């Protein structure tokens, strides 16, 4: 289900930028990040 590391970025939150400045190195987990 969840290992608790599913922190959808404020960047990728609807109404935000949609781009994390950190990219892949972003600590916040993207909804794009699949297994
Ligand atoms: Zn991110």
């Amino acid at each position: 289900n969840n290992k608790y590391k599913t922190k959808l970025c404020k960047n990728f939150a609807r109404g935000g930028t949609g781009f994390c400045p950190y990219g892949l190195r972003c600590e916040f987990v993207h909804p794009t990040d699949k297994e």
